């Protein structure tokens, strides 16, 4: 299949090209696919990559495009002036625009299909959308076309949407190629920076919530919320995947399921963006999310995650109950047997499920892995699918066996729901883990257990505790342990409002931590300790950062290379009043009375590019690994978006920008 028109090197600055005579009723069928590597110069403004037209007075409304916006929307019009049709089909946050102040070559494509009333948009490998429209309109639909031009709409004798760039390579072909012919067209050096694709080992169409590690031994280390249900925090399934880099960042393993239930199936799902539709969720599997990771003295490394019980949300789940019972001074995890009021029930030694009431042991048992046998043989429940069925959400048993878990909602035991945390180890660098261990009460018995800020923990260096960040939703709760994390014990903060308190720490000199934290008012902040984390000062406040008030989890680092003579922090957030976007990069120097000179920074892309949740980490190169979601995560018009998770790397050289 071979196109009737292809055209190279094509640099255009908003005028476009005429190429009318080239592509003249050579739409036979009407349907078309066009495939596009470009890079722009500018990304101000509606650009329009091809525009095929009617260019008469009075049918300005009679044309094809491809668009880009300056936010790196990809988008097609296709639009008919006497029928009064028009179509838009689009999805955010597809393009880059700027990697390292060079612009980047992109790599899309749009397929137009008749048959199926579809166009499909592609961008770097990823087939962003596909959308079947009642209104549908080939070439042949709309009448009067008599323009075709590269770089913009001939609109009424004027050029629309100019393009601002170089359009490397454009093909243009009279029929609708298929969907695995057009992803290999459209993949390139981008596609390469996805560590987690959508529906690769993971199952999972969607991510978010990316974390980095470099490991004492070289390895560099990533893992990830794995979210089925599309992006929705809850109600979901989440799982914990993971996959790491032996050689610097350049390649990495397939992703493994490292934290996950199996009570619903790990399987792609297409999750709607219509508005209404977009608020969809499942009813809701028991789910792993928001992790944390550090690397013990002993290299041994941890990670831990919010644990959440099938069907319980963060926002409505109780908040008086930790889930636990305190028997002869020892904390157990307490159970509810169905049909039950009371929580009769304890989980004590060996797993052993305890009836309260008389304090004997029953038949039934809890292994590590929370499931649950009876007189030494598992219970089992039947997991669940989810699906589509004429754009109608199901869920239904799916003939697979697995076993019963305390967080399942067909259990017969189940604990309080609530959240947990849990922590598993590894003694390989990640190549294989513990049981989980859920934490004990550590905010007492009757309050649920903190959320985890996702990210790292440290260890301190002249105490060698470890710490691990955590929230509360009114209070900073940093969990702490003093023993090499055999015991794990928690500093709360008061903070002077309600914050969703997503936190990392630095350490500026021996004894002396801050912890800089998401907020509700615009700002980030840090507090201070100058004893390891026992005693914490009021907060201070950035000067050079203003977010909206629901505000964006952060990623800050120390670096182990001197930058113009002094220590260093590296910082990374959104900055940008106007939603989750204008990504930056900082580059803060400690000051010898341990304040910190924010001396210099890089933006990552251009300013109305999505830049959500990140996670930071030093390569052994000493280099700067850097993956975030490219996209406005809270955004409800960017929910449910494939393959926006990157990772790209920085020299320090790359950063050290704007003073
Ligand atoms: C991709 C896209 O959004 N196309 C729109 C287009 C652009 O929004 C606009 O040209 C970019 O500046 O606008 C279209 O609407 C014209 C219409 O816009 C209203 O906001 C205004 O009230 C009207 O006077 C008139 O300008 C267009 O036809 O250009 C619609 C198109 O779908």
């Amino acid at each position: 299949e071979t196109p009737v028109l292809e055209k190279n090197n094509v640099t255009l600055t908003g005028g476009g090209e005429n190429v009318t005579k080239e592509l003249k009723d050579k739409f036979t069928s009407g349907d078309f696919t066009v495939v596009i590597k470009y890079n722009q110069s500018s990304e101000k403004g509606l650009q329009a990559l091809f525009g095929i037209s009617n260019s008469k007075p009075g049918q300005q409304n009679s044309y094809v495009d491809v668009f880009l916006r300056d936010n790196g929307e990809l988008g097609m019009e296709a639009r008919d002036t006497s029928s009064n049709k028009n179509n838009l089909v689009s999805r955010p946050a597809s393009v880059w625009g700027k990697y390292k102040q060079e612009a980047v070559t992109n790599t899309v494509a749009v397929v137009a299909d008749s048959v199926k009333k579809t166009y499909s948009l592609y961008a770097n490998g990823t087939k962003v959308v596909e959308k079947k429209v009642d209104n549908f309109l080939n070439i042949k639909d709309i009448k009067g076309i008599d323009y075709y031009m590269l770089g913009g709409v001939k609109r009424a004798g004027k050029t629309a949407f100019g393009f601002n760039g170089t359009l490397e390579n454009i093909k243009f072909f009279n029929s609708a190629l298929d969907e695995e012919t057009v992803k290999k067209m459209t993949t390139n050096a981008v596609t390469g920076h996805l560590i987690y694709t959508a529906n690769d080992t993971t199952g999972s169409n969607y991510f978010r919530i990316p974390v980095l590690y470099t490991f004492s031994n070289g390895r560099v280390f990533s893992s990830i919320d794995a979210r089925y249900g599309g992006t929705h925090d809850f109600l979901n399934k989440i799982n914990i995947a993971t996959s790491y880099s032996d050689d610097n960042g350049k390649t990495w393993t397939k992703p493994k399921l490292t934290l996950a239930f199996d009570d619903f199936a790990p399987v792609p799902l297409e999750w709607p963006r219509e508005v209404g539709g977009r608020d969809l969720q499942i009813s809701g599997g028991a789910t792993y999310i928001d992790s944390v990771i550090v690397e013990k003295k002993n290299k041994q490394v941890l990670m831990f995650a919010d644990v959440m019980p099938a069907g319980v949300s963060f926002r409505e789940a109780t908040r008086k109950d930790s889930g636990y019972k305190q028997i002869d001074g020892n904390y157990y995890l307490k159970l509810r047997k169905q049909g039950d009021t009371d929580y009769n029930y304890t989980i004590r030694e060996n797993g052993t499920v305890y009836d309260d009431r008389t304090n004997r042991p029953t038949e039934f048992s809890v292994d590590k892995n929370f499931g649950i046998k009876q007189n030494g043989n598992y219970l089992t429940v039947e997991q669940y699918s989810v699906s589509f069925e004429n754009n109608k959400k199901t869920e239904y048993r799916n003939g697979t066996k697995v076993h019963m878990n305390i967080f399942y909602k067909d259990a017969l035991f189940k604990v309080v729901p609530t959240n947990y945390i849990a922590y598993i180890s590894s003694n390989d660098h990640g190549e294989s883990w513990s049981a989980p261990t859920l934490l004990p009460p550590i905010m007492g018995l009757n309050r649920n257990a903190p959320y985890l800020g996702p990210g790292r923990g440290i260890i301190e260096s002249s105490t060698g505790r470890i710490l691990i960040p955590s929230y509360t939703g009114k209070e900073s709760a940093f969990i702490y342990s003093d023993d090499n994390g055999a015991s794990w014990k928690v500093k709360v903060v008061p903070l002077p409002s309600s914050w969703s308190a997503e936190a990392q720490f630095v350490e500026l000199s021996p004894g002396v931590i801050q912890a800089y934290m998401r907020t509700n008012n615009g700002k980030i902040a840090y507090l201070t300790s100058k004893d390891a984390g026992t005693t914490w000062s009021a907060p201070e406040y950035l000067k050079f950062v203003s977010n909206p008030s629901y505000g964006t989890q952060l990623s800050i680092i120390n670096y182990s290379q001197l930058i113009d003579g002094k220590k260093a922090v590296i910082l990374s957030t959104p900055n940008s009043t106007n939603g989750r976007k204008h990504g930056q990069i900082w580059i803060g120097l400690i000051n010898d009375d341990n304040t910190i000179d924010w001396r210099y920074h890089h933006d990552v892309d251009y300013s109305n590019y999505g830049y959500s949740y990140s996670t930071l980490t030093e390569l052994p190169n000493h280099e700067i690994g850097l993956m975030f979601e490219k996209f406005d995560s809270w955004s409800r018009n960017e929910l449910h978006m494939k393959n926006v998770v990157p990772y790209i790397t920085f020299k320090i050289e790359d950063l050290k920008k704007n003073l």
